[PDB]
């Protein structure tokens, strides 16, 4: 709804995104591998508190649950450019909040930080997030082909994005 | 009258951290609502002596966090210095801004012996450009498309005051 | 069907301490039945990025610490692994061995991409080449007197089995 | 010809190196900003020594005169995919080098690294990258918009890519 | 002229820089004491060669004598803006290479730094600096009042300020 | 011939390790990657000169000319075994050198390091280094499947392995 | 009283020192800004354990009530010379232990340190202080003019000294 | 005259300061011992680089043959005030140059570090250090009672000062 | 009895270990001065948790109480040959333990570390462990004189040794 | 008889550093009684290998903390070590000077294996100089205005005993 | 001969130490590998620089020709005991040099070290080193029975000393 | 003579100090080993730069010939107390500069370092060095009895003391 909110991720949140980093199905459409020890994902957390190339942001409703996660990184302040990624944890997801906070991530490249590009990556064989992005204003920009080994082969991938005006006007 | 200023500590973090996260107030400062208090809390722990900054923590006598104020970019030589103030919407119109301004100018221009005060306020600020100038500032510049801030390039005033007209 | 695989983490070793130290378990692994948790916990603490490794842990539904799996010597190049299994005593011959061996199979064929899967077992440990045999492993190698262990010069099995037929 | 070979980019060569990544021609293609420090190419090449995720190529001819660079980066080892790149140096341009550059790579990224795809990133105001591109084997897959400003204004690059499986047998 | 060129600062040309910021006629001009060891400008230098706010600019002529130096500084990056600084060397001034070389430094900034402003301080009683800034298309838009304290008495700068705009058309 | 003698592995050395490393003709019949710079070959030296693990001998003649490279890696101290690896410059080789330098090899295992095991791989497409071993007495005991990545296509290996016993006796 | 001691400073000790170095008016007289951070303090502190050029001192009753402090700073082992500088609490003062406490640095200084001379400075508007030390046996040896800045001007400060026989005899 | 000039301390004149920070005759009237290795003289020098609390002038003629030092310490930043001294080197005494060089100090400081106040400190037994002083136009404000161990035996000094205020208009 | 366990040291167990370095009478057979800190101690572990050269064990009964310790050092890899050390507690001696537990560091020594030979060195004026140590297999090489002072004098030890298939076999 | 010696623990900083910042304890062995903890502690963490030095801490039956004695100057080619002692002003006055002194000598002598040992004691300790002369310590110094102590210069003896004639 | 004398082993004499460090022939008999780097020499020599517990002797004659070495290791100073060895450069061996330098290492021991029992560790394969071990007065308490694998084959060493009592009056 | 004179150590003076250590007829009167790498020497030295409880002199005679080396160690600040130590090179005995060198030490301490006790050691079969002693002022104090083992042998040593008041008056 509208009680969701965007918030700069912290160490308390450490558990939460952990227990998605290892969830094979939540991490199979972002194309990375679901292992991660708490003690690397922390330290990685630690070596890039200062790092000005990334956002990563907790998503929250009004009781304080943490729906997900939204991320800006591969900032880029010459091209202005950024890559976006959104996981809606398993106990939030078909509930129709995913416009929403795409919504507030371009809100935030766009209205804070000034950007002129945001450009996702989507499996093909995840038709279902291709409409959710087309539906906000996400053209196709490429057919990567057999780019990301997932789930035995390699399977194929949008590269979508949406400029910095079509968002703001 | 009921309200004391003081340095920034550590059990004030948190206070600073939720504020700091904050559009609607942040703006305002033209810096971007996003930090975590790992930066937070490390980026103070590598200033802690830096000469250069005043960073003073607002309280009442019920000894509730009202605001904070800053004096940054100190530069011992031509003794000027930034002034930046943030009241928490919670202390927000409940005529603390005056009282806190001048203390501001009290540790500025009869503690720490400086020759400038300088501000810079959002033009869409009108009820706020006038709390400086009834404080004795005065813009010296309309600073065109300074800041991007809520959507689109902004402009802000930059205000000064000297502790010749503060002190006199 | 209720057997789960997960990454090592820092409440996991006592667990591994135990097992580590226990004579008719790790000489099936070769090793050395001594090893301290600060020996274990600082060793941990300095492959934890190391990307040649990967440590997993066995659980149940009941999420009790059932063993621990480990995909070692991780070559990016040639993408050959070696696979070390433990189930720890208390839950041996429950019928755990197959079901655990296809997870780490499923893990370095499927999601790391690997070509090769390589393990070294005990001649002596009659019923268990069968039980790799029968995942679809094959002995390449008679090591003659490999291992010193329980006394003795021993010969293992290298046995291996690839992606190909794994995945076909 | 037959007679230029890639070497592994060596402490010697970043005067070489220098030189090129502070050329505005050169650069302004590659999308990375024409200024870099030596200390900045150096430190930076310091800190990298080790880094299984990138191969780095000084290209020299029969008589040790150096010729160009490339580079293989991101190199993935799940997706076994990387990025390849390619300068050649103003004073050994247009003498028909590109092909055999890009096909050392190739065969250095595909009978050696063993990757499964390699990309390259290309300008659409840079005609005959295009084309040599082509000429090599690479697929275009994208048409990026406006995806880096370079001189002025921005400009679109498109994606092209070759498979270990494509090259290996031609 | 057309021979006048620039490249990053170079440690080998950190001598020529020492003389420059050692000289009072044109640190004044700085706003900037002109005291600075070799070890200080150095060791700071090394500070910062990893910094991204910066871009410090050597002035080459055709024969690889050494011109000048032109700065980019507080390159901020959510905001667009940085402030533009120069000095020509006291044996190559008033040669007409000024206009050419706050030129190239516009031109820096607007095509390949995709910033939007660029602004400077100019000293009011250094009106020579002033009538070269406003030719080439900076505007005033603020006159800071007893800012620096030079020569035994405070003064006046004005900001004056350059759009990407109003460069490229 | 008896003028071949190894020594340990010193820095002055590194450069004609670095030679040998990168050249395609020898590292393939190594399992390795003809690709590794003086800065990547000399840091891992100087990473392993107190590691007990590994002893690494140069080759000299008579006339102090280089001959090659013994290296003994994975001294595994419980089990008393080593992997035997060797380089006979591309200049040197052809002259029958091997014999007796595969000869010294097995000499310092087990009449100085009081090893059990001398243990190889060598690759079954390099046959030559096959019937080289089994005149110094190695055995076949394992025929690796699909072992290496080399020149375009997967290779088998042959794990060869004499005994302490069979040395001396 | 004669229950005033003096002991070391210790960490358990500053929070009350903090308290007394952030009033504005306790550290007027000591002509030092009030603001340190319980951070700056307390690492101070630390970078200083075993600074020999100094004692700190806190001054305590029988009830363990912290009375104010006593220090000795800039101590010169070679010309045998100290500044001391004593603040009582705001709870503790006007009660007339002013005399016994500055009395036990003295006979610090000269029973223990084996000191010359222990010398202070001292607003002259703060004329309260001057006859307290007077009343000690310390003596005016300059009329600082416009030293030190006090609340808006520049104020001026005696500098007064005891020496060491003096003290003892 | 006016040919002489200061400038910034530098690496290469520690051998010229080394060598008075070990002359009994100098250093005895500034209060200092007479002992100090290089390597206390530059790894001292090392640990204050960044120091904004003094500035360290080596004098020089026209030549550049080094004639004498010039600190100023203690530099405050709130009540504005530093502590200014002066060494002529033995070979350059006695040439009407202590002026000049307090001059200039007092022009830095005053012009430049707009400073407040400079003070220095100066022995009785050296009635021309306190005669030159006075000519500049500096005040006594102070007499200190044996404050300084000296050449066998305790010494009073007196201390002496100028404000902005007088410096900048005479 | 047949329930005696061998486990590495570890943290928890180092008062227990402490305990026995400041008995001046357990220490006295042992040629070691009895004056470890707890610092020291903790420290010297520390240093040595992956120091290859020796393996230290404590020594447990069923009912998890701590009856002593067994000790490996200076094991060489080359030679095969160790040093070993044994306490039993002040509440764990005459009880008969002594032969089960230094069969187990043989049991260790020769089963594990595949060592060649075991050493140990006794005070001749300990006339109880040399018929022990007899008892379990080792004989004596070396009547050392006046090698280490113990309790007021020079006295004599004697150096033992067991070679490992005698213990095998 | 009921006096055990052993060394010097972190538990034990408390007590040492109270008797440390004492004046009429300290002054007898010619120190300054100014130490806090964290130098205590620190410079304690510094010397925990220092072979040169033994601290060991007096206690009783009932374990309650009877006093310190220090082995410090342990030179091992000339084998010589200087002796001090303190017995808390609470343990005072019970007749535990001659029991404590003889332990320390029986340490260094019997175990440590030392040539000399010795002690300064100033002259003012009449009382004092007789204990250690009566257990086999024999002046060889009158140290003329060595410290200076509770306002003037003063004077220590120099005291001396051998392994010679202490263990016969 | 009389010309004979130890010194410190100095930074310079490495090349000199690494050369019979890695001598089979020498290091066979002092029972440690023939093998090891100047690197590994000179960084296991700056670890070592302060500590008391070895004295480490380069010998030369009197034209300052690198002779033969001396070690006395693990000084112990509560038992004040120490291990003793010895090497002669093959160049120097056979000349009749032994005995002086066994006693001046044991003149260092006993009359400066001031050790109680200087103690060697020998081989029955060698029996020249026995025999000059005899005359300069070690007494053999020991034989360590197969303690050492050497060249194919375990070996026996006898164990010898000689206390301070012992040579401070022969 | 009135040429010798003292100056701080030098690095480059420190091969000349250590041959001065490395020889034992000099450094038996000394009481300290004639053995120091020039490694231990120079680390020593960087070490203690900033160490204030010592004062190293070299000796220079006219023609900047090295003679000897003064030492000022333990400088006690308390107590102002010193002990004073001196070797005079071989080549530059016997000519009777030892006075004018304890002379210029007694100096030192005495008139800039305002110390009150000078004390040395002096071995009492080195009675050369007691009667130089004496001539300066020196007076017996003490008689360590068996206090260095030097060649073969504990000696005695006197201690020998000067007071301030008795230099310079």
């Amino acid at each position: 709804n509208s009680q969701l909110t965007l918030r700069a991720l912290e160490r308390g949140d450490l558990r939460f995104i952990h227990n998605l980093n290892n969830n094979r199905n939540i991490m199979s459409y972002w194309f990375e591998e679901p292992y991660e020890s708490f003690d690397e994902l922390e330290e990685l957390y630690n070596k890039h508190i200062h790092d000005n190339a990334e956002r990563r942001f907790v998503v929250e409703d009004a009781q304080k649950n943490l729906i997900g996660l939204v991320e800006l990184i591969e900032i880029n302040y010459i091209h202005r450019s950024a890559e976006f990624q959104i996981i809606i944890a398993p106990e939030h997801q078909g509930k129709g909040f995913a416009r929403t906070l795409i919504n507030r991530a371009l809100d935030y490249s766009f209205t804070i930080l000034n950007l002129h590009k945001i450009y996702l990556h989507v499996a093909v064989e995840n038709p279902k997030a291709v409409h959710l992005y087309e539906e906000c204003g996400f053209v196709e920009e490429g057919h990567l082909v057999e780019e990301f080994f997932i789930n035995g082969r390699y399977q194929d991938v949008k590269r979508m994005y949406i400029l910095q005006s079509k968002y703001l006007n």
